């Protein structure tokens, strides 16, 4: 089984998402995901330079409906965390696409357009892009501990074997930075918010840094082992108006994503993630990203 | 370099991939714009330092109004609000500040753009922020190639766009007019007619003859010469938008004079010849500005 040419490229330029809900008839997504990754497949030909790759997933009621039942167990509807702290925006479709080049990211997202038409209705389209230093608008290093190589990359993210083997679960969650906010703590108070310095991007030891820091709520272990994700994730926005970090992140089992939401809304232990101080998400949502195989075999 | 003006680094750069434009309405005093303008500019300079291979330039410009305030109301001779032509089919959307950043990189055009805005502040009220990105083969979302015909290379860059003499030596007039493109309604239309349209081929970008295509084509309502003498300006626009939403052209340009721009937007607009432009079957303008941009020894005398 192949995967989807989204899922596992490292270190992407720009990005767009769509996210949107079915109004048709769930089986005109059949042809339609099948036209768009063979336009993905041509674009990657017109623009190898690109390091183009997208993916197609499926929301929790679609999904059941195109498998007939069939695997993703862990699929379910994206839920509040923290009894709301992070809201829920859940939709049938998520369309991702990622390259060096914004501009063939473009052509691919009208693409993706064409071959869906007006069967759904976008909700959500957010063009992402690295910004210097590949750090987060925060002005925090993001990337450092996300798994490298294709080989742990697939480790982490693809699944293994069985009917849905080369596909992967994704979440995709909006924050909204208030960088005003930020600016007004000290650079030693982001730090310890964070659990990594600023500027020379060094973790702070797990014992010296408060439970709250987002390290100490996102890194976690069970028995030693560390519960993984293949983090996608790119700045967004304007300078002027709403900017921020769109958070996409694609695991081989749901589990482990929802364990580091749980614990940063306070599920957990109680406890809140620290950078609620400055920013929050606005958009929550769980899909399933089927194998090539699986969509050729759709319709 | 005592003795002359040297032009703000936003205006001739070519083949840029990526820009940041903010339009914004001043608050207050209009002497907030002076310590912000100089700090702005050095900020560029310090951007450019850090980052020499994003090719970096930027512009600050000022509307009619605040421009007559701050120049005591010497030289910018042309200057005015931007006007409605056609009656309204260009509408006017006159602001007091134009920040236009270009490079090779989004990134650090991003970096810059939130320097602008911590540099003036809340003394500005911000009407629209566009980030414009060169598409494919360098055509506009029509699909048509885009700057063809612009000014090419420094030398002549700088014969149409920057005044050569006088007070305002080193500085530009600069229009910036924002289009929403209608791609459905352009698809409904055959190449040939879309053709018609522009004035070129789409594929192979080549001019189809003047007497082979309509009067309101666009070529023939832009490509304008008095006497044998070409009226050009400095383009500097872009794509910009969304797939789904909005999207379309942002179209920028500097000249040395007002007038060769008002020329071609009174032929676009049926002022001159009761014609328009055939793009306004499938684009419509939604903005419209003009601004006088200084030489950037000047902005160094504000205050
Ligand atoms: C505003 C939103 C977020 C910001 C600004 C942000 C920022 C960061 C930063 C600066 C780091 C440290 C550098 C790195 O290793 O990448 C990091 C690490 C990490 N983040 Fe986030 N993050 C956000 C949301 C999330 C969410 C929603 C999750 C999971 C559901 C998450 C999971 C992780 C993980 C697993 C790590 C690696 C921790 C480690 O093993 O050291 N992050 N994040
Ligand atoms: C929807 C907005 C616009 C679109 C899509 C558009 C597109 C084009 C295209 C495809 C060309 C031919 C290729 C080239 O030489 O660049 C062109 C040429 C040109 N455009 Fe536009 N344009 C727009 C607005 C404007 C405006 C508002 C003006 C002036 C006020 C203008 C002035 C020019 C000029 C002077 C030329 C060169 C003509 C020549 O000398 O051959 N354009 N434009
Ligand atoms: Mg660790
Ligand atoms: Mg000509």
């Amino acid at each position: 089984s192949q995967v989807q040419s989204g899922i596992l490229p490292e270190h992407c330029r720009a990005a767009i998402w769509i996210e949107a809900n079915l109004k048709g008839d769930v089986n005109a997504l059949r042809e339609a995901s099948k036209i768009f990754v063979d336009n993905v497949a041509t674009f990657q030909a017109k623009f190898p330079d690109a390091k183009l790759g997208a993916v197609v997933a499926f929301g929790n009621n679609v999904w059941r409906q195109l498998s007939g039942g069939e695997g993703a167990d862990e699929l379910k509807d994206f839920p509040v965390y923290g009894k709301g702290l992070a809201p829920s925006t859940q939709y049938d479709l998520l369309i991702h696409i990622l390259s060096a080049r914004h501009e063939v990211n473009f052509s691919v997202a009208q693409a993706a357009l064409a071959a869906f038409g007006d069967a759904i209705d976008v909700k959500e389209e957010i063009h992402g892009f690295r910004w210097v230093e590949e750090r987060d608008l925060s002005g925090f290093v993001a990337g450092t501990e996300n798994p490298a190589g294709e080989e742990t990359r697939r480790e982490v993210a693809v699944i293994k074997d069985g009917v849905d083997a080369g596909g992967s679960y994704v979440f995709v969650q909006r924050w909204e930075h208030n960088l005003k906010q930020l600016n007004r703590m000290s650079v030693p108070d982001q730090e310890m918010m964070i659990g990594r310095t600023k500027d020379a991007n060094e973790e702070i030891d797990g014992d010296e840094r408060p439970v709250t820091s987002h390290l100490s709520r996102v890194d976690l272990k069970e028995d030693g082992k560390g519960l993984k994700i293949v983090a996608q994730s790119l700045p967004y926005g304007t300078a002027s108006g709403t900017h921020g970090l769109y958070f996409c992140a694609y695991c081989a089992r749901l589990y482990n994503i929802e364990q580091q939401l749980l614990s940063m809304f306070g599920d957990t232990d109680g406890k809140r993630d620290a950078m609620l101080r400055f920013t929050k998400p606005v958009t929550g949502g769980y899909y399933f990203a089927p194998s090539l195989e699986r969509i050729q075999a759709l319709g």
